[PDB]
Formats: structure tokens, sequence, C-alpha cells
């Protein structure tokens, strides 16, 4: 303690006769720590609170100031740990509220994963965001934030060329196979010993494991996709595929790696419904029961037949484990609340459910309550089936499943047929975003696209009736002479003949057939030719082109939107840079201690996960405010500068 | 260095040539729409090899009898008996050849292959050498802009 | 239209093969790919 | 060209008033100022 010399004589001292000195000239730092360092954080927090609104709400107060001077020691301990929020309480005031912001949190807030969904919903919401519903979208965005953090927290030189270049991948592959005999091997010992609660603390463990690694495995399985169809460059034909191209070492890991990625294909398989199955429950969950409780959507306002969703969470609505992730449970309460009187006071809890439960509940209410009992091996009837199955359904409609179904389909006929494994190159497109800046090119205008080809055929299909009706002699394509075939003779066949290569061509349709030297059609044909060349391949390629080129200059457009609309104004009071921009580096201030986003989801979690018995005038404020989903606690085009002076 | 191995060999003198480029700021205006998406171009690249790659097997499992450059006939060669070969085929003759695959192989008038092989030569056309030649034209044209 | 390699012999010889279509595949890509892409999109980018 | 006319389009209509051709930043003091201007007060369809 004095080598670090942070504490003086006086402290040290005073901290060696504080030490437990009983008998042993022993301490448990431990204990010692767990005694004298968590209430001395708890009403240090408190204090740091307290000086910080006073030092906000009084300045120009030097009295104050040379207090401040010497609490800035204990005072920076908590600065990363305290928010600040600009609400709307009392009518036209503007209250900044201070709240504590967890270390779990505040880690979990700055993962990669977390910084890229937040880089996107502020693109997403800027491009094609409206603004009524911006806080809308906010408060959706931060709750998903919030769910999938707290889930993330509590977890001859042709040929020998490509064989050399293999050979130097010898030494990734023998890596690869000593990480898979740690575990099929060297974790054998404890995955096979020889009860319940040994084992399910293992299973739990083991998924933890996958839902953490589900990306790593992904880009494990891109590479040995990828060293599979290299290694299926060296095949050759005898009816019978043989690969003998290498002095062996070839054919037993092929077969080994093909089992290896079927392997992980089912691995990835598994940790997704571990790591994504949940936040996607978690939406479905949240938009039905908002749709209960604010639309009477089953109760006065039926879903069509038109939506397959709003069918299949008909038969959720009725289970006794609703919200199984929603972090609150008081929605059935909540709609027969609101509509117990207006409708039937035992047709909505039919509906709902728990009509039979909360009869029992009101009978047990008195003096009558027995001790449920918990027998190992008898839980299948414990656990809820209806809801499991109407997850299970959520899951398979799910789109991403069923891109890993498919994944693991491949894989598994790759072992009928070693040629299915080049299928998996498509994951580089459908899966990994390194190439979305190339493929949006692409995908952005689309229907474009069809439709220029639809285009392309309706007019190479005109003139191919106008070269039927008036062109014979020409659509001779006859080799050796005296052997005519592959004519206009036929409608079908000069339309696919005209498809297949006019287009191709590069050079019209004249190009490919016989000079139009013949008396009455030579001019006739010319201006023919000609006009198909200028019209086919010159400016119906050329707005392909043009649409692929346009693609670039609109993503790159959307991007610098968003890049100066988050420069030029606040996203939560939209106020403006200029007025801001008038103290020193006002602006970057105001966005970055005043309306903070994380600052404004870190409040959210604090509303959440604190209670609903000890919230102070503002938080019961703010969370009555967010319970009935209104929101004008977000300062809407006013702050604390604008407020005061 | 080159300098020095000019004088071994009187033509390392040309790799002096590479000085309007790496060397003087006369044709950057004309360089930097190359160099300023760069790995987009590369990314074009292998995202052409992987899709010529799967066209590649998808020929070699179904289309035997055409990849027949037969040089005055009866001297079978250069076919897609070999995985490779059929690869090499692909990226050196396909991508260049202006009017697809379709151009450089046989007539497909072979029974219950028609309709298949012209889609297969058509769709290598219109996404071989039409969207992904344009994309790379639009990223030099987009670097301009 | 199809670089240098469409106008001369097919690189069939041994030592040469995979020399020579890096040469024809390098010529192609970078003389009539970027280079006349270039031209078009100095073109272009005047009309914009 | 195109392109840029349906966004003249969109940024004058969103950043302006038909009518009066005030702007959007006096009527956005108010909370949610400029889209009740131009939805109560001064609607082309309540002119029609
Ligand atoms: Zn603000
Ligand atoms: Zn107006």
């Amino acid at each position: 303690m004095e080598s670090h010399k942070h504490y003086t004589q006086s402290e040290t001292e005073f901290l060696l006769s504080c030490a437990e000195t009983d008998e042993n000239e022993t301490l448990d730092y431990e204990e010692f720590v767990k005694r004298f360092h968590e209430p001395a954080k708890d009403i240090g927090f408190n204090v740091a609170v307290l000086l910080t609104n006073l030092s906000e709400h009084m300045p120009n107060d030097t009295r104050l100031q040379t207090f401040l001077e010497l609490a800035e020691s204990v005072l920076n301990y908590f600065q990363p740990f305290l928010g600040r929020i600009e609400i709307m309480g009392s009518a036209k005031r503007i209250e900044r509220v201070y709240f504590e912001i967890s270390e779990s949190s505040r880690t979990q807030w700055e993962k990669p994963q977390v910084k890229e969904s937040k880089r996107q919903f502020i693109f997403d919401v800027v491009n094609e965001g409206g603004e009524k519903e911006k806080m809308e979208l906010f408060v959706n965005f931060c709750e998903d934030t919030i769910f999938e953090m707290q889930l993330a927290a509590q977890i001859m030189t042709v040929k020998d060329m490509v064989l050399a270049f293999f050979s130097s991948y010898w030494s990734v592959f023998v890596t690869l196979l000593h990480f898979v005999a740690s575990v099929c091997r060297g974790f054998f010992r404890i995955v096979s010993s020889l009860f319940w609660k040994k084992i399910i603390a293992y299973q739990q463990k083991l998924l933890n494991y996958f839902a953490r690694n589900f990306y790593n495995m992904r880009m494990l399985a891109l590479f040995v996709a990828f060293a599979i169809n290299f290694i299926l460059l060296f095949y050759k034909v005898s009816v019978h595929y043989v690969l003998e191209e290498s002095s062996g070492y070839m054919e037993p890991t092929l077969r080994i790696l093909a089992i290896l990625h079927t392997i992980i294909s089912f691995f990835c398989i598994i940790g997704y419904y571990c790591l994504a199955v949940p936040l996607v429950i978690f939406k479905r969950e949240k938009e039905v029961a908002r749709k209960l409780e604010f639309d009477g959507l089953y109760i006065t306002e039926q879903p069509s037949e038109d939506d397959i969703k709003g069918q299949w969470d008909r038969l959720v609505i009725n289970t006794q484990s609703f919200p199984n992730n929603y972090w609150d449970k008081f929605v059935k309460r909540k709609v027969m609340d609101k509509y117990g009187e207006f409708y039937g006071r035992d047709r909505i809890s039919e509906l709902l459910g728990m009509d039979k439960a909360a009869l029992d509940f009101s009978d047990a209410r008195e003096k009558k309550k027995p001790k449920k009992d918990s027998s190992l091996s008898a839980v299948l009837n414990s656990i809820d089936v209806k809801y499991q199955m109407w997850k299970l359904g959520v899951v398979f409609t799910d789109n991403s499943f069923l891109y890993l179904a498919w994944y693991m389909t491949m894989s598994v006929l790759g072992h009928y047929n070693n040629f299915f494994f080049a299928a998996h190159l498509l994951d580089i497109a459908m899966g990994f975003k390194t190439l979305r800046t190339i493929l949006s090119s692409v995908t952005h205008n689309g229907k474009q696209l069809v439709l220029t080809v639809g285009l392309l055929a309706v007019v190479v299909y005109l003139y191919t009736v106008v070269a039927f009706n008036f062109f014979r002699k020409f659509y001779n394509k006859s080799e050796d002479g005296d052997t005519p075939d592959m004519k206009c003779d036929d409608m079908l066949t000069c339309y696919m003949f005209h498809m297949y290569v006019g287009v191709r061509a590069g050079g019209g349709i004249g190009d490919e057939i016989e000079d139009p030297a013949g008396d009455e059609y030579e001019i006739y044909r010319i201006i023919f030719d000609i006009t198909f060349f200028f019209f086919v391949i010159v400016i119906l390629l050329a707005i392909i082109q043009g649409l692929i080129i346009d693609a670039f200059g609109e993503l790159r457009d959307q991007q610098e939107q968003v890049k100066e609309d988050m420069e030029t104004k606040c996203f939560i009071c939209g106020i403006g840079n200029d007025y801001f921009d008038t103290v020193p580096h006002g602006f970057e201030t105001h966005t970055l201690q005043e309306h903070n986003l994380a600052n404004y989801l870190f409040f959210l979690m604090y509303l959440i996960n604190k209670d609903e018995t000890e919230h102070t005038g503002q938080e019961s404020y703010v969370w009555k405010m967010y319970q009935e989903r209104c929101w004008e606690f977000f300062p809407a085009g006013d702050c604390f500068r604008k407020q005061y002076e």
C-alpha cells in the first residue's frame, strides 16, 4: 500500500489501525473489502449525484466551486457511473434527472454488434423513418437493445500450383485437428462422467458456449466450405468420378472435412436457437401484447386472413406463460381492466386463459393454501406445451432459421454427392455482410432490372414476328451446304434464336445471318439490323448499366444524408447545430452529455430493472408515461440551455 | 536497383515508366478513379470467380458432350473432363468471349438439354458479363463523382 | 474486344500455360476493362 | 436527372409550405408544428 504512494502516512496508519489484527497478523482482504467498500460505494455515489446536481443547477458560485475542487477526487470515480437525462416533467420545465449506469450495462453497450445495430437503426430511421413515430422507433430499438444486452450479459505447373498452394494449409489443418481432438478426446473424460443438478448445470454451460461462439463457427464453416471446394478442383472423369491428382492424403481428408462441416453446421443451427431465437420471440411477444393492450386485436379488431402472423398469434394469448420474454407480466391484468366492463367479465378471461386459475386464486386467498411439491424426472407435465408449440411455429416461420436449415440440408446432401458443398459458397452473399456494398448496387433497383429484361423480351419478340413475316431466305444457318436447318420456319424457334444469339452477338443480329444483298430487301433489312443493334444492345444494356451505376450513387447519397443529419441536428430535440455552436464545442458537448442516446437507453434500463415501489418522483412520472406510451417527456424542441441562461 | 539491373539486361528500364504513376501527380485525377474503391474491385473479381466456379461445377456435372474443342475432327481435347481444366477454360474464355460462353461451345441441339443449356448460356451472359462488368464500370464511374 | 489472347495461338505449351493465361487475363482486365471504363466514366462525369 | 427532380420535389414539400411558403424552421418551434400547419391550417385538400 505504500509502494503505490496513493495513500499518505496518515492514511496508511489509519488503515493499519482499521485492520483486523486478530492475534495472528493476518487479515482476510475479501471480507475487508466486503465490509468497507460497498456501503462506501453507495453513499459516495449518492453524494456524487447530489454534488453534480448542485454544480449543474448552481453555476457561477465560487463558494460551491471551492468545495467541488477538493471534492473532485471522489467525484471522478463515479464519472463513468452516473447518467443525466433532460426530460419534460412539470408543465414547461426541462428537468435534469440523474441515475446510475451499471458497469455491466456500459460493457455490453460497447460490443461491436450493439454498435453496428445502433448505426443501422440511425441510418434507417434517418432515411425512411418518419417524424410522428421517431420516438416510437427509438423506444422500440432501446427495448430490443436492452433485451439483447441482458441476454449477452447473462451468458509442369498447370496442375501442381494449386497443390502447392494447398500444401501450405496443412499447418492450419493440423491445428484444427488438435482443436477438435481436445474436444473429442480431451473433454470426453468430463462429458461422459459416470445427478440432475450436475447434468443441467453442464447442458446450460454448453448451450451458453454455443450461443457465445455462434458467429466464430459461422466463419469456421465458411472456411471449411472453401477448403472443400478448393480440394474439389481435383476431379477427373473415367461415368466414374475419381480424385487421383496427388501423392495421397487427400481422399480421406475430403471425407473427414465433409463430416466436420456437417457437424459444424448442426452446431450452428443449434446455437442460433440459443442466441437469436430469444430476441425474435421477445419482439413477437412485445408486438402481440401491445396490440392486445392498445388495439384490442383479439377482442374488438379480429385479424383478417391476409396475415398469418395475426392468426398464429391467437393460440399464444391464452397460455399461462404468455409474456415469457417481455420483462413484465401485468399485461393480461392490464387488458382485463381495460376491457372487463366494456366487454364480458368472464368472456375476456376465457379467451385470455387463467379463468379457472383466477377463480382458484380468489378462492385460495382465504384460509386454503397447500404446499406444492417438486418431483425429479416429472417436469414434462409442468412445462407448457401450447406455448412451446407456438414458439416452434414462430421459429420455423423465421427466415434466418430457414436459411440455416437449408444450409444443413445441403451439407447433408453433400455426403450423398460430394458437389452440393458448392452451394455453400452462396453463404458469402446470403450470409456475411462483407459483400453488401457490391450486392446492394444490384439489389437496390431489382424490380427495374426484371422490368428491363421483360421489355427486352417484348422488343425481341416484336422483331421476331417482323423477321418471321418478312425475312424467309436469311435464317439459313446451314453447315457444309445443302443442309438447311435452325431456320425461321418456326415462330418459337425464331424467337429462341433471336433471344439466344442476337442479344449476345455484340453486333446486333446482322453479323450471324446472310448478307442482305437480295433485291427489294437490301435497305429494309439494313434498317432492321441497324435498329436491332441500336435498340437492343445499345440503349437496352445501357439501361441496365445505368441502373447499376445509379444504385451506387443513391446509396452514397443516403449515407451522406445520414452523416449530414447527424452532424447538423440533434437526434432527440432537433434544435440545430448553429444554436449550440455559440459556446466553444457546444453541439458536441450537447450531443455527448445532455442528450445522449446511450444515456436515454441506460435510463430506460434503470427504470425497467430497478423496481416498481421505490421510484422517485421523476422516475415514477416517466415510468407511468412510458407504461401508457405517450412520450412528451422526450424534449421535443427545447433543452436546458434554451430553458435557462 | 532497377536502373542497376538495366545495365545487365537492357530492358528493366521499362520498369521506370511506372514512375509516371507511382511518382508525379499529373495522373492522380485518373488513377484515383481506380484506387478510390480498390477493395470493391477485388471483391467484385472474387465474386466473379465464385460465380464462374458455380457455373463450372454445373457444367461439369450436366454438360459432357459440349466442351469438345477439337481441331480437324476426331482429336478431342481441352474438354470438361477435368474440373480444374473446366474452371480454367471458363475463367479464360467465357469471361472474355463477349457473348457469354455459348459462342465458344457446340450448338445446343441435343435432345433433353436444349432449353436447359439455353438457360445456362443466357444466364451466364446476363450475370457474368452484363451485371458483373457493369458493377466494375459503375465503381469506376462513381469514384469520379 | 477479348484482350490479346483471342488473336494468338492457344497457350498449351509447357512451362508457359499459367504464365500466359495470367498475361492474357491481366491484359483483358487492365486494358479493355478498367481503361475504357475510365474513358466512359470521364464522358459520363462531364454530363453530370 | 429524374432522381434529382424527385428529390427536389420531396425537399421542397418537406421544408416549405405550398401556400404561404414560410419555412420549416419557423413552424418547428411548437412540438410537431410544421406537420400540424400543413395538415390543419393550410391543407390543399381543405382549400379544394
Ligand atoms: Zn438535443
Ligand atoms: Zn402555410
